[PDB]
């Protein structure tokens, strides 16, 4: 399954990570800045189909239990989110596509002057499916990301040629809580 352990944090408060046996991860984190912890491939194709069970998914502030990733050519940050906190992520609206059973918001955002793949200050276009109601989670779960990146193609948003890693993610910006998740 699984061949790369993403453990990111821009320093701010504490995001306790624990890289699992297998496609097994935790996280137990507190009052953090931005953050990404999650296991999944080196190279992501816009073919792969991520399974994941999230046996605890406990957020509070901005978590995102998210597939999560890059390109480049051009400078993509990538995002399904299937569920969160408090806050439910979004930006500007595009349209809707239905997979895995849920609906998803399709936004864009754009990062400036921020911590990317390509650097400490960058800045980057960042591509949304959102689901509109938080998945259930503690079964296994399906992501088909080809869902996801043909209907962001049809609204403009073309990914990269050039793929960067690729992870089944909890993502949080001043966000505390728990989670435990298997990728495969
Ligand atoms: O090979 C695949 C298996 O790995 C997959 O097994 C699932 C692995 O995740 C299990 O859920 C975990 C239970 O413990 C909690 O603490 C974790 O957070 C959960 O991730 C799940 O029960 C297994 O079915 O099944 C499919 C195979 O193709
Ligand atoms: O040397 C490079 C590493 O430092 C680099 O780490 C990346 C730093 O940027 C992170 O992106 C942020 C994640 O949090 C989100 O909320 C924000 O949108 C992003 O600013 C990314 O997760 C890290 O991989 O990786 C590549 C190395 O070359």
């Amino acid at each position: 399954s699984t061949d790369y352990w993403q453990n990111w944090t821009d320093g701010g408060g504490i995001v306790n990570a624990v890289n699992g046996s297998g496609g097994n991860y935790s996280v137990n984190w507190s009052n953090t800045g931005n953050f990404v912890v999650g296991k999944g491939w080196t190279t992501g194709s816009p073919f792969r189909t991520i399974n994941y069970n999230a046996g605890v998914w406990a957020p509070n502030g901005n978590g995102y239990l998210t597939l999560y990733g890059w390109t480049r050519s051009p400078l993509i940050e990538y995002y399904v989110v299937d569920s969160w906190g408090t806050y439910r992520p979004t930006g500007t609206y595009k349209g809707t596509v239905k997979s895995d059973g849920g609906t998803y918001d399709i936004y864009t955002t754009t990062r400036y002057n921020a911590p990317s793949i390509d650097g400490d200050r960058t800045t980057f276009t960042q591509y949304w499916s959102v689901r509109q109601s938080k998945r259930p989670t503690g079964s296994n779960a399906t992501i088909t990301f080809s869902n996801h990146v043909n209907a962001w193609k049809s609204h403009g948003m073309n990914l990269g040629s050039n793929w960067a890693y690729q992870v089944m993610a909890t993502a949080g910006y001043q966000s505390s809580g728990s989670s435990n998740v298997t990728v495969w």
